[PDB]
């Protein structure tokens, strides 16, 4: 969850 979201960004 905390990687989609950095990778998202």
């Amino acid at each position: 969850l905390a990687a989609a979201l950095c990778q998202a960004l």
